[PDB]
C-alpha cells in the first residue's frame, strides 16, 4: 500500500512526515519505519498511545509543533525501548518532559521554557550523549533565570555534548561528568571562571565561554555588558587540566588582555576565537601567540576600537611563532593602509594559507606584499575601499560570523584566490594587478566598474581561470575585452545591465568566440535586447550559457530576423538557461537554430503560452526539459515521435487541464514528469493506457484542481497498479470539488 | 439589473467590456451605451447581427481580437447610424473591411495585413476625419508593398489626420485633399519628395518623414538604408505651400545637409526634430538656424560620427538666432568636455530653459557656465561620465524618443533642476556644486556614491527642496548627514543598502529630526534591520514614511525591545508604508507605538498570518489599512467597535474563508472593502444581515473559490438588492464548484 501521509525511503527507514497540516501523529506510519519526522506540523498533544504501534522507532523529530504548545503527557514515549534520538525544539514546553526512556543518547529541547533543569527530569537518562538545552531564556524574552539542581549532570556519565548557551545562568554548574568532550556556555551571563569551574574534564576538546561580559557597541542583539563593560574574569589556573583542548570560544567577552597561562597546558588548541573583544593591543603585543605552535585558525575579527581609524593596522611580532596558522581573520579592526611591512610577521608562516582582511575600509593596499607570503591561496579583501591603482538566529549556527566558504569553491577549486569585491575599483588600469602570484581566481564583483574593456587589463595575471565581474556598469564595447585570458574556463559578467539597456550606445559581445578553454558562461540579468553588427554568440569551447533576465522577447520578436540564429554557433553547447526573457512565444526557426547538442534546456518562468513540441525532433540529445512557470494550455499526443532522449520533463506552474489519450508512458526515456499546479480535473484512463512499460518513476500532481467525483476512479486505481511510480506529497494531492471533497487528498475517498 | 459581462458607467455611456475572454459580442449589452470597449477578447466574427440591439453607438473598440484572425463580413456595421469611431488596431484584417458606415469620423486599421488601400473601401467614408492605417507592412514582416489606388483619399475632403507610416509606399500619395493637418509618412520607404507631393496641403500643421533612408548603424530594429546611405532628396521647393507648419520630423533621414530654403514659407515652425541624421558638420554651421526664430523645441539627438569621440562640442554661432527656443535636446553627440566656451551661443536666448546632455559620455563639466544662461529651469546631464570635481514597438507613442519628462514633476515643480543621474559622482567634495543656480531639484541617483555624508557637501546649494540620493552605496555613519539642507521636503534614499546590511558597521539615521519642513522620505530598498545607538526615527514634520523592503521582521523580533517605538516620534505622520518587509506578526504593543495620526497604512506583501483589529482602537484618523498580500485567516466580528474612520479596507491574497455575521455594514464609514483572490466558499445570509445601511460602494470578490449550489442564492439575493454597491468583474467572479458550474460566473446559475 502507497504509504500517507508520510513519504518513506530506506537509507534505517525514514518516514518524511514534516510540514504537512499533520493535527496529531498519524496512526498509519509502516511498523518498519526507524526514523520518524513530524516536524512543522499543527500537533498539540503527545500521549501513551501517540507512538503504541511503532517500537522500531530510533529517532523521532517534534520540531516546531504546533505553528498554544506541544503536550507531552508524563511517560509518552516510555515504551519506545530502541528510541535513541528525541528531537523537541521549538515547542514552547514548560518543562523537561516526564518520564523520557532511558535508551535516549540524544535529546534536543532548544528554543523552549525551561528554566528547570531537574534530578527528575534528566539524572535517569544515563546513556545521553548529546544534551541541548540552549535558547530557553535569553536577549529580551519574557523568562526566568535557570534553575539548575545540584549534581543533576553527575549521573550522566558517557555524556559528551552539553549545550546550555543562551540561558541566565550566572555560574557554570558544578558537578558536570568527565567524560564531557563539548561544553557550550555562551550568552550565559557568567561573570567569573575559577579553578574549579572545570578542574575535572580532562577529555574536554571544546569550550565555548563567548558572549559573557559581551562587547555591546552597536551589537545586532538586545546586549549586557558586564558592569562598566568589564571583561570575563578567568582564574590563571581555569583550563590547568583541559590538555585535549582543540577548540576555545571567547569572542565577545570584553577582552583587553589575554592571559598566556591560561594556554600553559593546552599543547593541542586548533583553533580560537577571539572576535568582538577589545584587542588591539594584544594583537600588537601578544605573548600568549608563542604558547600556540599548534594553532590553525585564528579569528580576531572585530576588535575595533570605537571611533577609530588608524592608518595601518599593527601586528605582534610574536605572530611569527604560529607556525601552524593556516587561516588568520582581521575583519573589522579598521584601518587605512596596508604596508609590505606590516605583515612582516606572517611571511615565514608555512602553511597560512587564508588571510581574511574583509571589512576593514582599507583604502589603499600595497598589493606586492601578497607574493612574499609562502603560498597563500586565498587573498579575501572583499568590503574595503580599494580604489584604482594610483527567533532571527538560527540555534545550530554560528552566532558570531558565517559558516560558509570566503571563496566560491568552484572559483578556489581553480588555484589562488584574489577576492577583491565590494570594493570601488571603478576602472582597472594599467598597473592595477602588478606583483601578484598566479591568480587563478579573480572577484571583481560590485566595484562599481563602468569601462570599456579591451584586451589588456588583465594582461599582468594572464592565467585567470575563473573570473566573477558580476553587479558593475560595463561598457561591452570593445570586440577584444577580455581575450588576453586565454585559459578562461568561467566568466560571469551577471548584472551588467547599465549599458546593454540603452538602445543608442552600441554593444560588442564578439570577443567569446577568442576563447579556447571557455566553459561556463553567465549572462544574466543583462537586460540584453539589442548588439551592434554581430547578432550571434559563437564559442566551439562553451558548454552552458546563463541568459537568465534578458529580453529575448525583444531578440526574437517575430518581425526581426536579426538574431534568429544567436545561439547556433555555441557549437559544444549542453546546458542552456533561458529563464526570466518575458518570451510569449518562440518563434520556429529560432527554436531549431538552438544548438542541437543541447541535453538541457531551461525555459521557465516566462510567458509561454505556445510550445512547437514537433521540434524536439531535431534535439536528440535532449535529457532535461524545464518549461516551470508559463501559461502553457497544449501537450502534444505523439510526444514518443518527437523525443527518445528526454528524461524529466518540467512543467509546474503552467494551465495544462487535459492530458491527451495515451500520454504519458508515450517515452521510454521519461523518468520525471513535473505536472504539479496546473490546471487538472481529472486524469483518464486513456492518458496513462500506454503499455508497456514507462520508465517513469517519478509523477508530480499536487496543486491540481481535482474533481473527487467517480470519475477520479482510474487514476487511484492506476495508483494502486504503479507503486513504483512515486508521486510526492499526497497531502497536497487535493480535491478542488465536490463540496463535501473540498480540502481532502485524493487518496482519502471512497 | 446589474450589467454583465460588461461593467458600465456614465462618463457619452461607456460599456467597459475588454480583456474578459469573451468569444463573441454579447447580445446582453444595455441599449443606452454609447461607447463599447471590446478590445483584448477572443471575438472572431462580426456579422450584422452583432450589434443589432444597439443603435445609440458611436464608438466600438475592438483593437486585439482574438488572442486566426478576426472575421468582420460586408456591411456589419451599416446599420449603426450614429457609430463615428471604429478601432480595429491588431485583427491581422488581410483588407479593409467592406460596407462601412458612412458615419464613420475615426477608422483606425494600425497593426493589420493591408497592402491594399482601395476606392471601394474608403472613398465612400467621406465625413472621415482621422485615419489610421500604419504599421502594416514593415520591419521583417511577410507583407505585401502597399497598393494606394490613384485618388483613393480625395473624396475624404474632411479628413485632417492620414496616418500610412510603417508601410513599403515608395512614393507620398498623390491625390490628397486640401483640408489635411497631420500627415505621417515614418518609414514609408520614400527617397524623393518632389514639388508636386504636398504642394495642395496649405492646412497642414503637422509632417513626418522620419525613417525614409534611415541612419541604421546601430538600429534597434530591421533597417534598411538607402543606396549607399544616402540622405533623403528633398527639392528645394517642397515645402513652399506649408505656411502653416508647426511640426516637422526628419529623424533618421540620413540627413548631413540641411537647405535654408526649405524653411522659408515656414514662419510659424514650433518643433523641429531632427534626430538620427549626420548633422554635427551642420550643427557648426547651420545657416537654417537663421530661418527659424518662433522655434520652441529642437531635437538634435543622435547625430554621434560613428567612431568618433572628439573632446567638444561644436556649436554654430547661428544657435544665437533661435529667439524662441525653450528646449534643446543634443543626446549621443558624444564628446568629453563641456567649456563655457562651447555654449555661448546659446546664453541670450530669453526662453531657453531646457538643455539636454543626455548621453554623451562627457567626462568633465564647467559647471559655472549653466547660471550664465539667461534662467535654465532643467540642466539635465543623465548618463555622462562625470566625476568628482578635482509587436515590441507601440504604434501610439513617438518611435525615435521616450514621450516622458526629463525630471520627475514633482521635484521639477519645487524649482530649478540639475539631474546628475547615472553618472560617476562617487564622493562630493568641498566644491563639486560652486557656481550653480539656486538648485531646488536634484537627482544624484545611481552615481556609486560610497560616502559618509556629514552635514557640509550640499552647503553651496542649500535650497535643495527635493533631493534624489536612490540606488547609491551610501555610507550612513554620521548624525549631521545632509542637515544643512534646512529647506529639504523631499528626500529619497531609496537602494542605498549597502551598508545597512552588514551588521558590524555603525549605521546613523538621526539626521532625520533636524528638518523642520521634511515632508516625505523614502528609505525603501534599504535592508534596514540594525542601527547604532538610536533606535528609533523621529521628526516633527515627516508626513510621509516609505519604509518598504527593510527587516521590520528582524527590528520587531519578538525578543527584542530596542525598537518597539522606531516610528513614534514621527508625531506628523499620515502616510506609512512597510510592505516588504517579510513580517508574520507585528507584536501588539509595536502597532499601538504607530503614529495616531495615521490616516494610511500600508503592510501589503509581507507574510502576515495575523492581525490584531483590536489595536484599531488607537487609530482615529486611520480610512485606509492596506493588508493585500499576506496569509491572514481571520476577520474580527466586531470592526465597528474599533475604527468609525476607516474608509477604505484592502485584503486581497490572503487565506480569508469565513465573513463573520454581520460583518459587512459593519463600519458605517467602509466604501471599498477588497476581499479578491481569497478562500471564500460562500458569503452567507448573516455576513451582509447588518442594516442598516452600509456606505459600502465597492466590494472586490473576483478570485473566489465560490461554491455554486442552492447554498448561493442569499449572495445573489442581496446582490440584486444593492445595485448600488458596485461588484467589478464579474465574469471572474466565478464557481469553483461543483463540477458542472466550474468555470461560469456566479451570476449565470438557476
Ligand atoms: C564558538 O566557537 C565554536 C567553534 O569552536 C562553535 O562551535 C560550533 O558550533 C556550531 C553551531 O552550534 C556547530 O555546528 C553544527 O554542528 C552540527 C554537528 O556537526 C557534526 O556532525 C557533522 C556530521 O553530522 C560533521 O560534518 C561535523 O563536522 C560535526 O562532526 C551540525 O549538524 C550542524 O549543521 C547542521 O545545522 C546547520 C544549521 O545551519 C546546517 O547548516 C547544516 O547543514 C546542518 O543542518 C552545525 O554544523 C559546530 O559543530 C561547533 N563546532 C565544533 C567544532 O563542535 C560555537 O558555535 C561558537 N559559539 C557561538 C555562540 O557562536
Ligand atoms: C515625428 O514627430 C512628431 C512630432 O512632431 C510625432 O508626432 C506625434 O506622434 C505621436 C505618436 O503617434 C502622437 O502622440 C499620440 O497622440 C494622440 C492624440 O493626442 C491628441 O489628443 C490629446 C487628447 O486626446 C491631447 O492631449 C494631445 O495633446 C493631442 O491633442 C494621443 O491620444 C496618444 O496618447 C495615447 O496613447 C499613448 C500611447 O502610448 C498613451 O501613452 C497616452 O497616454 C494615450 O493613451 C499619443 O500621445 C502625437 O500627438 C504626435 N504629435 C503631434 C503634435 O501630433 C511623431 O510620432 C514622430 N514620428 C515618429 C515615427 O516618431
Ligand atoms: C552564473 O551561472 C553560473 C553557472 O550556472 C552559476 O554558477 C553555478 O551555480 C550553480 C548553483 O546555482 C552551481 O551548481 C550547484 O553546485 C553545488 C555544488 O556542486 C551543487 O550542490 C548543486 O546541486 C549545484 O550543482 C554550479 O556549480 C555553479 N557553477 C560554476 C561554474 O560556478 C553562478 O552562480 C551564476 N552567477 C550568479 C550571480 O547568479
Ligand atoms: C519613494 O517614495 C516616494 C513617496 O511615496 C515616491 O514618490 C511618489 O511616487 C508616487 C507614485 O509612486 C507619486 O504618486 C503618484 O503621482 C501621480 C501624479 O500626481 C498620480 O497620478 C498618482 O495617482 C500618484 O499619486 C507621488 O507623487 C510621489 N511623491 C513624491 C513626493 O514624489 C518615490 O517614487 C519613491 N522612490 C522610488 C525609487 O521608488
Ligand atoms: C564574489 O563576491 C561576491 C560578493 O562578495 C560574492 O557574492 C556572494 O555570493 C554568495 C554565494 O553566492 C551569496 O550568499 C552572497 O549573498 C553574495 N553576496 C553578495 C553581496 O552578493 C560572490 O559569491 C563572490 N564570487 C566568487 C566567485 O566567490
Ligand atoms: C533621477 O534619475 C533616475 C535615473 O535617471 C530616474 O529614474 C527613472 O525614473 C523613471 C520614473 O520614475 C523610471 O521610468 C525610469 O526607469 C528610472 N530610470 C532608472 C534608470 O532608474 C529618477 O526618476 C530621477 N529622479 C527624479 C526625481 O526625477
Ligand atoms: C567594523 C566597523 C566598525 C564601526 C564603523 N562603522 C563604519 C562605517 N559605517 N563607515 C566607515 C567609513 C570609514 C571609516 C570607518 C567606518 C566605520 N567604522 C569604524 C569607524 C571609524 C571611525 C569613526 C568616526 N570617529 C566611526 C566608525
Ligand atoms: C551615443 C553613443 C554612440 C556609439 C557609442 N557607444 C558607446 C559606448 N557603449 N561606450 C562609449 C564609451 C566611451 C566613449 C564612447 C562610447 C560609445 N559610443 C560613441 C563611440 C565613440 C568612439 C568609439 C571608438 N572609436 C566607439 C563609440
Ligand atoms: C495537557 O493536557 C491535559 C489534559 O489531560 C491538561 O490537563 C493540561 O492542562 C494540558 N496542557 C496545556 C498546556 O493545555
Ligand atoms: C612577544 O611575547 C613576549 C612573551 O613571550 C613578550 O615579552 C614580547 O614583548 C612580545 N613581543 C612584542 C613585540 O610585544
Ligand atoms: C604544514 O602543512 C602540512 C600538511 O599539508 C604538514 O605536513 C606540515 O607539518 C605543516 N607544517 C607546520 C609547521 O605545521
Ligand atoms: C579596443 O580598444 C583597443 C585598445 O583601447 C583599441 O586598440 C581597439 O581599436 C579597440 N578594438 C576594437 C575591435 O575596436
Ligand atoms: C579573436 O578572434 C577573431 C576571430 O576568430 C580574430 O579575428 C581576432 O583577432 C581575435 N582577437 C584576439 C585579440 O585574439
Ligand atoms: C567541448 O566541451 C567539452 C567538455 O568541456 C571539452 O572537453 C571540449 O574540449 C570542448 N570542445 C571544444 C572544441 O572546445
Ligand atoms: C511546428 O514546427 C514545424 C517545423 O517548423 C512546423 O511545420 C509546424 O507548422 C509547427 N507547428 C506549429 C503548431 O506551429
Ligand atoms: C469568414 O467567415 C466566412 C463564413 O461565412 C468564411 O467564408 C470566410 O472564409 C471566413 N474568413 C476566414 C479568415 O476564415
Ligand atoms: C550662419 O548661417 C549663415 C547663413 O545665414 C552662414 O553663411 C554662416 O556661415 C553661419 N555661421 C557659421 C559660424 O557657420
Ligand atoms: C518668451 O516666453 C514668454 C512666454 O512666457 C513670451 O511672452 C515671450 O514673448 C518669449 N520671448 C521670445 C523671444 O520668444
Ligand atoms: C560627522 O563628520 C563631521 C565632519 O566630517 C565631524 O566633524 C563630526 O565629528 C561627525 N559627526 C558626528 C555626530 O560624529
Ligand atoms: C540636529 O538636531 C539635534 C537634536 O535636536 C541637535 O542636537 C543637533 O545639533 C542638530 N544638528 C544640526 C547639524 O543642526
Ligand atoms: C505637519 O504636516 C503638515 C502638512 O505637511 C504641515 O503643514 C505642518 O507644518 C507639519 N507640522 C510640523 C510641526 O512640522
Ligand atoms: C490585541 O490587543 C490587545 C491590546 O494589546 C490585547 O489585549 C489582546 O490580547 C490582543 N489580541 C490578540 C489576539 O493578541
Amino acid at each position: 500500500s502507497r504509504s500517507y501521509p508520510c513519504d518513506e525511503k530506506k537509507q534505517s527507514v525514514i518516514a518524511e512526515c514534516s510540514n504537512r497540516r499533520l493535527q496529531e501523529v498519524p496512526q498509519t506510519v509502516g511498523k518498519y519505519v526507524t526514523e520518524l519526522d513530524l516536524s512543522d506540523n499543527f500537533i498539540t498533544h503527545i500521549t501513551n498511545e501517540s507512538f503504541q504501534g511503532l517500537q522500531n522507532l530510533t529517532k523521532i523529530n517534534l520540531n516546531h509543533n504546533p505553528n498554544n504548545g506541544l503536550n507531552i503527557t508524563d511517560g509518552a514515549f516510555l515504551n519506545l525501548k530502541n528510541l535513541r534520538e528525541l528531537l523537541l525544539e521549538d515547542n514552547q514546553l514548560p518543562q523537561i518532559p516526564s518520564g523520557l526512556p532511558e535508551s535516549l543518547t540524544e535529546l534536543s529541547l532548544i528554543q523552549n521554557n525551561i528554566y528547570n533543569i531537574t534530578k527528575e527530569g534528566i539524572s535517569r537518562l544515563i546513556n545521553l550523549k548529546n544534551l541541548y538545552l540552549a535558547w530557553n531564556c535569553y536577549f529580551n524574552k519574557v523568562c526566568e533565570k535557570t534553575n539548575i539542581e545540584d549534581g543533576v549532570f553527575e549521573t550522566l556519565t558517557n555524556l559528551e555534548l552539553l549545550s546550555l548557551s543562551f540561558n541566565s545562568l550566572s555560574h557554570v554548574p558544578p558537578k558536570l561528568p568527565s567524560s564531557l568532550r563539548k561544553l557550550f556556555l555562551s550568552n550565559t551571563q557568567i561573570k567569573y571562571i575559577s579553578e574549579e569551574d572545570f578542574k575535572g574534564l580532562i577529555n574536554l576538546t571544546l569550550l565555548d565561554l563567548s558572549g559573557n561580559c559581551p562587547r555591546c557597541f552597536n551589537a545586532p542583539f538586545p546586549c549586557v555588558p558586564c558592569d562598566g563593560g568589564a571583561s570575563i574574569n578567568i582564574d590563571r589556573f581555569a583550563f590547568q587540566n583541559l590538555t585535549q583542548l582543540r577548540y576555545l570560544n571567547l569572542s565577545s567577552t570584553s577582552l583587553r588582555k589575554i592571559n598566556a597561562a591560561w594556554f600553559k597546558n593546552m599543547p593541542h588548541l586548533k583553533v580560537l576565537d577571539l572576535e568582538f573583544n577589545y584587542l588591539v593591543g594584544e594583537i600588537a603585543s601578544g605573548a600568549f601567540l608563542t604558547m600556540l605552535p599548534r594553532l590553525e585558525i585564528l579569528d580576531l575579527s572585530f576588535n575595533y576600537i570605537k571611533g577609530s581609524y588608524p592608518q595601518h593596522i599593527n601586528i605582534s611580532r610574536n605572530f611569527s611563532k604560529l607556525l601552524s596558522l593556516r587561516a588568520l581573520h582581521l575583519r573589522g579592526y579598521v584601518f587605512q593602509e596596508l604596508r609590505e611591512d606590516d605583515f612582516q610577521p606572517l611571511m615565514q608562516l608555512p602553511n597560512l594559507s587564508t588571510i581574511n582582511l574583509g571589512i576593514n575600509f582599507i583604502k589603499q593596499i600595497d598589493f606586492k606584499l601578497f607574493q612574499n607570503f609562502s603560498n597563500l591561496e586565498i587573498i579575501y579583501l572583499s568590503e574595503n575601499r580599494i580604489s584604482p591603482l594610483v527567533f532571527e538566529f538560527d540555534p545550530h549556527s554560528n552566532f558570531y560570523h558565517f559558516t560558509r566558504p570566503l571563496i566560491k569553491p568552484q572559483c578556489a577549486a581553480y588555484g589562488k584566490a584574489l577576492d577583491l569585491s565590494l570594493n570601488s575599483i571603478f576602472f582597472i588600469g594599467p598597473n592595477q594587478f602588478e606583483n601578484l602570484p598566479d591568480i587563478a581566481c579573480l572577484n571583481l564583483s560590485a566595484n562599481s566598474n563602468a569601462q570599456v574593456l579591451s584586451g589588456t587589463e588583465f594582461s599582468a595575471i594572464p592565467h585567470v581561470k575563473y573570473l566573477d565581474l558580476t553587479n558593475n556598469r560595463l561598457d561591452f564595447d570593445n570586440a577584444s575585452a577580455l581575450t588576453e585570458l586565454s585559459d578562461l574556463e568561467v566568466l560571469d559578467l551577471s548584472y551588467n545591465s547599465h549599458y546593454f539597456r540603452i538602445a543608442g550606445v552600441t554593444h560588442h559581445l564578439e570577443f567569446i568566440q577568442n576563447f579556447t578553454n571557455l566553459k561556463v558562461l553567465n549572462l544574466s540579468h543583462n537586460n540584453i535586447y539589442t548588439l551592434t553588427d554581430k547578432y550571434n554568440l559563437e564559442s566551439k569551447s562553451l558548454v552552458e550559457l546563463v541568459f537568465s533576465g534578458n529580453r529575448l522577447d525583444i531578440l526574437w520578436n517575430d518581425d526581426d530576423n536579426r538574431y534568429i540564429s544567436i545561439f547556433k554557433g555555441l557549437k559544444n553547447l549542453t546546458r542552456l538557461d533561458l529563464s526570466l526573457n518575458r518570451l510569449k512565444h518562440i518563434p520556429n526557426e529560432a527554436f531549431l537554430n538552438l544548438p542541437a547538442s543541447l541535453t538541457e534546456l531551461h525555459i521557465n518562468d516566462n510567458m509561454l503560452k505556445f510550445f512547437n513540441w514537433t521540434l524536439l525532433q531535431q534535439f536528440p540529445r535532449l535529457e532535461l526539459l524545464d518549461l516551470r512557470g508559463n501559461k502553457l494550455l497544449f501537450l502534444t499526443d505523439s510526444l514518443s515521435d518527437f523525443t527518445s532522449s528526454l528524461r524529466t520533463l518540467l512543467l509546474s506552474h503552467n494551465r495544462i487541464s487535459h492530458l491527451p489519450s495515451g500520454f504519458l508512458s508515450e517515452v521510454s526515456s521519461l523518468k520525471h514528469l513535473d505536472l504539479s499546479s496546473n490546471l487538472l480535473k481529472t486524469i483518464n484512463k486513456s492518458a496513462l493506457e500506454t503499455k508497456t512499460t514507462t520508465k517513469l518513476s517519478m509523477l508530480e500532481l499536487h496543486g491540481n484542481p481535482f474533481e473527487c467525483t467517480c470519475d477520479i476512479g482510474d487514476f487511484r486505481r492506476w495508483m494502486d497498479e504503479h507503486l513504483n511510480v512515486k508521486i510526492p506529497r499526497l497531502v497536497d494531492v487535493i480535491c478542488a470539488s465536490p463540496g463535501d471533497q473540498r480540502g481532502k487528498s485524493i487518496v482519502s475517498l471512497e
